């Protein structure tokens, strides 16, 4: 009768499963295009990170406070991992649309009050922070208010991070103090209390003031956060859902008015048809229009039914509810000051449930969306999913529930479906999200705690550079050079030729045509055999690599030969070999002369072996070719080591105190009598401990190229024993000796690369890495390099400082020729380094010069010089 | 019967059609690596962007000049569009090999030298260099080298800007100058001499000293380049294929032995398994280990065999082409050999194993270019432009791989194309587009410059505000002027209703509590009469009542009205014009409180206050200080408290009256034309009220986006934009709303972010296409905030001078939805009135709770008068 006629007249707010299934493939499309990189700025469906990335392990504890903002009860809370604790504060109207100051001015006083109440107001606690309006945050410990929704207008907090606001307000007071703040939306809290009781919880969903609801979604759609693995919670903000005019074929009229009176007009149009702040007020607007129309009441209208909010959603969900359902109609509308007919009474109650069905049925609409996307990302035929729902419609109405349970399942037969309700509300949720915050920040801070030991200071860097000046004092001083760490060997450097460049990545012969320079070369490999050998079968090769050169070449010659190891020259043509560095381990060959070993092993197949010299002194020759001012040789490579040109005077190892002579400091050796241990880490004495030399070479194994990587995977290593990279288990290919190699260690770093690009690098050399422990172990390789570059920087700052000393000049203009691998290939070791040397250096102007025709040119100058001084 | 003995030998040299699969599958995959924005930095086939979107067009033309080098010869070239006159030059080895600056020199001597022989040295030429390396471009005219390649290797031009190393070169002489330089890969140059003739070319090749091909790529594709829409060519460099080890099983003991005695170890290696400075000695090496084993020449070797580089690729070329055994015969002779007949029939063979080789490894790179150019496409119908010395000279090479290509790719009708004219050709050609792009670019800044106003040029604006400012002030000129300074008369329960913004509110103001109801006032009411104007407001007041629950209680109103009125009081307020988009018939020139109270009667208003005026108070409420208005909304104004001794119009001298100073109509009598321009011109003049509030129709948010809208329409039928194509949705009035122009400013948008909002727009955009929309946006509404700052600058100044004060602290109370929304403005007009007006600290109080409260607020002190 009456039923039947109202049902006419709210047609098209009675809504098919047709019409039902057409909103959810909309909602679809509008998820879609709110994920999206480049279309997510135009969405009316915002689909908001939120950075949880898991329901509860069960290994979450911890004591916590909780704020829960934005439904119907500001609630304090107090948790412990379950003991809870709360109470409800109320927000007048005055505050919520008042200034923010105001707002978290007045949420801080509560805080303090509840921390009272409960005698905690001197502990800090981590806090959950659950805030049920739109944020954008970027992690867990922030979140940047987009709009607020509902009841709320508080100017100045739009563009504004919540934990900084309130972290504001509480320090205005002094009363007390927080640790870390998770912020979570309520959806998400309410997701992560139920998840909490079943870990199968994917949906978060709330119908109370408002409405939303998030889910966890794939990674690889999530196109606003980097990284492809696993899930995360998007918090949809389907309330917004149609602000774009996508749903006007929806709406009614009566919509269209709730929304002009609306404390947010043109927004959360969705939310307006469905949400309980907005039901009742929909419920009294369509009353009014049919007693207007002389349809109910006999066309009178009293001023109560006029008046805005007096029809509450309490009263549509009392009316459906209550056993005497048509009396309780008429209790409401006497309350309006009506008198109404059994017929007005059973009209009033067919609004409320037109009005509370359709409800149900456009989050069933958007929930059916949901559910089709998640069996559509796990795959599987007919799919098994939970929802985890709070708020007072859902909680509170007789009926909504059932109505959405049945709706849904049927838009999506092919779904298990379970839905939990929410008993504790989102404060424990929110606990177990800060949980995590605190856990990942204190992970953190471990990480970075054991990396500040491998970051030096100013001082430090003064420091070093001190010691290596006393260090080189020591070996030029004849009286203590036996003794000496730092040898500062003496090298007695003051036509068609031949090289050869053994002791760094490649072992080359070359021709070096002089008349400018005109150069020829072959490389050749050294077999891991002949390496691991006899001095004979290696010296045997190189010479069956020069017989090779010569008919490669189309041709007996002068020879120069660079030999990167410390050597006594007792002449430019007698090189004793004091011990094999890096990774060379041949036998017969230490406190040996190299040139007779050269000799002996021509004579068994000859040629003029006229000087042998250290890469660093082959290296500053090619380049003080093209530069008057070169005096220093730099080598950062395999290995590292300098030499530069002394006065005789300071030379004592040998006679003559005029003139000058280039010395080779293998500096390498900085630190071998312990000159060091107080910059050394477990992670050095580790990398030096199993090595071929240990206890040698410890300057060098903190700086070249041979050894940063076992620095580095000796530190991941250790951080993944103690939980915190890699999940805590230690791939048997992180236990491999050198696979962070120079090339590996130099691209990571580098910062033209974005992180999935840094992620690419370390996927490639097999080692499965997610972006977060990409970010660890980027670190941690700047870091290693940072403060190899700055050593070196701080060994050469104490070169050059000393040239200028040794000549009393009060400022020093030089160049410093460079080569190796690392110095070449590395983004920042360059740069790091001069300007290192620039600030420990002031009174000094170093140029360094890059060698692009390596050690085999300059060894074939000072043959050069030597054959035409014996003539 | 040696080659049979050859063959088994030289067993991995020969390829199977089972394994150029696999590589041409495993090149695929590389390709896609380098592709990809993620996996790019680590590609070793590197899919170099080469800003080269499109074959020639028959539209190119011009007077270039030319470089072509890295090729077996260097090249100096003049192009006119095809007129062409070249001279080859020598590059020593030791220059090759030497310093940046001396190969530059160099290239810039050859050149000063060419064009003395063409006598064309007095011209200031553009430019198109062909480079035959890998090169970053993120334009056409630039190029930083990535690595010398083959034999090139010249120290400190890795890293730099070819183009900029050129031009160093040359200024260094004074000698000449020259235009816009374009560089384009030797492979990308020979796919555009070959496109002039058949403009379905698609792919450039190059096998001579070294190889290397391109392609046209979808931009969709290409991840290292923002965009999606056509295609652009990609320079592979495919002589790195391998780097990394991919090709490890494949390369061969040989070529491991050309990599060690190379000038760039390690890298292009699948280069030198190709190209003709490696076949050679590829053969050399096969030879001399043969007769090390004693396999061949009894194992009795010869120096000249031993020594470097003397089996040529001009030694296969010979053999192969002319009785191969009596020519090898002659060669291994040549070098000091005795060879047997047999001798002569294996060094024949191996020549051809290894040119074959050669010729399959890239039919098999090849054929997988081709595929994924199918698929693009959806179907395969492509020419190929093809150069280098081993396809031109060998006798054999091209045949096998036009054979070996058309069997692997079997679905496709492939025509090679030769290339007779070298890469300078279609270099030129895409030089002419650098010269035009740099053209329109240079035309589209020189129209936006009419929109940029100097710092002179707003304190000119400034100084004619104040002088218009008095002009209205005094009664003896204020019927003359523009700018109307107008009395306002401003010096429990209410309503107030709030008309002339964008939504019409009736508002219960409780003395602060304050609701309020949006009502729409239809396009009927909007353009109808004045009496079913009013009578919808009254209807909506009525509904209001009921609404907040006191229908028919007769309240104390304060009328919000965002028009200029002439107020003989509080009370009475005349119509002088409407604005904005307001048109309702018989309203101008009547009192708009008789016009309400009359359609009150067909069913107590104590004030009607401007929104500039309502939001001064709203905002002087909480802030004493605030003693300016100022509204930039759908329209602007403001309005600010000045000394009863200035307002003439109103007797008496003693206090402050607020005045409404109606600032929109600034320049109405012609005092901005100026600084006007042909698109704010055509705004005027087909806007409802053409003529009148000009000031206004430069700065407010009804207007910005229709002088862009001129801007896009002017520079798109000027060939500038849009392809020259005119979008009818271009046309629309109003596309440009406040909220996009705000959107698309943001520091936040990434280019493609720009380009989705266009589309959403309605408005099909390249993302090149959004970088100039963008601008010109940011033009318009950076003009916009900075007049708005040298009229408020007057207005501040003045209100210090009034007082005599050398120093004035003053609040501006500012509402509308373009000053809130918008990123910029707010911003750049705060910075103008702190450089504009130096003497005054100024701050802007933005108002949050409409003008409603404050036109409340002046009728509570209304009431209070009459008590
Ligand atoms: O608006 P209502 O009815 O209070 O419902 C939503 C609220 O429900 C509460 O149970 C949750 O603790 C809140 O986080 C949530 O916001
Ligand atoms: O150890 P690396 O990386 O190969 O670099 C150092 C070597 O670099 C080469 O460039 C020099 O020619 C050698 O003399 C030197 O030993
Ligand atoms: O190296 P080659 O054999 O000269 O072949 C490739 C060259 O061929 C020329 O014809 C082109 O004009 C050059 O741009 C290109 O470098
Ligand atoms: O034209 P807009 O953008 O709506 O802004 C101006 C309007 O802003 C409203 O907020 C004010 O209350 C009105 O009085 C004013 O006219
Ligand atoms: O409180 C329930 C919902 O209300 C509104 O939709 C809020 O904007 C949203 O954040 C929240 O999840
Ligand atoms: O390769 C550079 C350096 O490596 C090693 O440290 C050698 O000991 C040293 O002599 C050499 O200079
Ligand atoms: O000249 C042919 C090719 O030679 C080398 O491979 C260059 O790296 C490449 O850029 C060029 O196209
Ligand atoms: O709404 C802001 C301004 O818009 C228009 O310029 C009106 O002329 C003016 O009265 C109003 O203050």
């Amino acid at each position: 009768d009456q039923v039947q006629k109202v049902d006419q007249y709210l047609y098209h707010m009675r809504l098919s499963d047709e019409t039902l299934l057409e909103i959810s493939k909309r909602f679809r499309k509008e998820m879609e295009k709110g994920l999206g990189a480049t279309t997510h700025p135009t969405a009316a469906v915002k689909m908001l990170p939120t950075f949880v990335r898991s329901t509860p392990d069960g290994t979450e504890h911890g004591e916590f406070l909780a704020l829960d903002l934005g439904g119907t009860n500001f609630r304090v809370l107090w948790v412990k991992v379950v003991e809870m604790e709360n109470q409800i504060y109320a927000i007048p109207e005055d505050i919520m649309r008042g200034s923010g100051t105001q707002l978290f001015d007045h949420i801080a006083e509560c805080l303090a009050n509840f921390m009272d109440k409960l005698q905690i107001k001197d502990k800090k606690l981590p806090l959950g922070f659950t805030f049920s309006f739109p944020c954008h945050q970027t992690k867990l410990d922030e979140s940047f208010l987009v709009s607020w929704t509902k009841g709320f207008k508080s100017s100045g907090v739009e563009g504004r991070d919540v934990v900084a606001l309130i972290r504001k307000a509480i320090q205005r007071r002094g009363d007390f103090d927080i640790d870390i703040v998770a912020v979570v939306n309520d959806t998400v809290g309410t997701m992560m209390t139920c998840g909490y009781d079943d870990h199968n919880c994917e949906i978060g969903l709330i119908v109370g003031t408002g409405s939303n609801a998030c889910y966890m979604e794939e990674m690889r759609h999530i196109d606003m956060v980097e990284g492809d693995e696993g899930r995360m919670c998007i918090n949809m903000e389907w309330g917004a859902f149609g602000d774009d005019g996508s749903l006007n074929d929806i709406r009614t009229e009566f919509d269209q008015e709730i929304d002009m009176g609306s404390l947010n007009p043109g927004k959360q149009l969705f939310e307006k048809m469905i949400s309980g702040m907005y039901m009742g007020e929909l419920v009294r607007l369509i009353l009014v229009k049919m007693a207007k129309e002389e349809l109910l009441f006999g066309g009178k209208l009293s001023p109560e039914l006029l008046n805005t909010g007096r029809f509450e959603t309490k009263d549509i969900s009392d009316i459906e509810g209550e056993k005497d359902g048509i009396r309780k109609a008429r209790e409401v509308l006497m309350r309006l000051g009506l008198d109404p007919t059994q017929e007005d009474c059973v009209a009033t109650h067919r609004i409320c449930q037109i009005v509370s069905t359709r409800s149900a049925s456009l989050c069933a609409a958007t929930l059916a969306a949901v559910l089709q996307r998640i069996k559509e990302n796990k795959g599987e035929e007919r799919l098994r999913s939970t929802i985890g729902v709070d708020g007072s419609v859902y909680k509170k109405h007789p009926h909504f529930a059932k109505r959405l349970h049945k709706t849904v399942r049927r838009l999506v037969p092919g779904c298990d479906v379970r839905f939990l309700r929410s008993e504790d509300g989102s404060g424990k949720g929110a606990a177990m999200v800060t949980a995590v915050a605190y856990r990942l920040a204190d992970q953190h801070r471990a990480r970075q705690k054991t990396l500040e030991h491998l970051q030096l200071s100013h001082d430090q860097l003064l420091e070093v550079k001190r010691r290596m000046k006393v260090e080189m004092e020591r070996g030029l001083s004849k009286e203590t050079h036996a003794s000496a760490p730092v040898k500062m060997l003496p090298t007695y450097v003051c036509g068609d030729f031949l090289a050869l460049d053994l002791g760094g990545t490649n072992f080359r012969v070359l021709l070096v045509r002089v008349r400018g320079v005109e150069m020829h070369n072959k490389i050749y490999a050294i077999p891991q055999e002949v390496m691991h050998g006899t001095g004979d079968e290696l010296f045997d090769h190189i010479v069956q690599c020069i017989a090779d050169f010569l008919e490669y070449m189309g041709m007996s010659l002068p020879l120069g030969f660079t030999f990167s190891f410390p050597c006594q020259q007792n002449s430019l043509d007698e090189s004793i070999l004091l011990k094999w560095t890096k990774g060379f381990k041949a036998s017969g060959c230490e406190g040996e002369d190299v040139v007779t070993l050269l000799k002996e092993a021509i004579h068994r197949r000859d040629l003029d072996v006229v000087a042998v010299v250290n890469d660093t002194v082959g290296t500053m020759m090619t380049c003080g070719f093209e530069d008057p001012h070169c005096e220093v040789g730099l080598i950062v490579g395999t290995g590292s080591n300098a030499c530069y040109m002394e006065e005789m005077r300071n030379v004592e190892l040998v006679e003559g105190e005029e003139g000058r002579m280039c010395v080779n400091m293998e500096w390498g050796a900085f630190g071998d009598n312990g000159c060091l241990d107080d910059f050394r880490t477990e992670f050095d004495v580790a990398v030096d401990e199993l090595s071929l030399n240990p206890g040698k070479q410890r300057f060098e194994k903190m700086i070249s190229g041979m050894y940063l990587g076992e620095i580095v995977r000796n530190i991941l290593i250790d951080f993944t024993k103690r939980g915190l990279l890699f999940r805590g288990r230690i791939s048997e290919r992180l236990k491999t000796r050198g696979i962070f190699e120079t090339k590996f260690l130099s691209q990571i770093e580098s910062d033209c690369l974005a992180l999935l690009q840094v992620r690419a690098i370390l996927q490639h050399l097999g080692l499965e890495s997610t972006c977060d422990d990409s970010i660890i172990v980027k670190e941690v390789c700047t870091v290693v390099a940072r403060r190899a570059a700055q050593l070196c920087g701080a060994g050469m700052a104490a070169v050059v400082d000393r040239i200028r000393e040794n000549r009393g000049l009060d400022a020093l203009k030089v160049t410093v020729g460079v080569d190796g691998t690392l110095y070449k290939l590395h983004p920042h070791f360059a740069k790091v380094m001069h300007e290192t040397v620039k600030d420990l250096a002031p009174k000094c102007d170093v140029s360094f010069l890059q060698s692009e025709d390596g050690s085999g040119k300059g060894a074939a100058l000072i043959t050069a010089v030597a054959c035409r001084i014996r003539e």
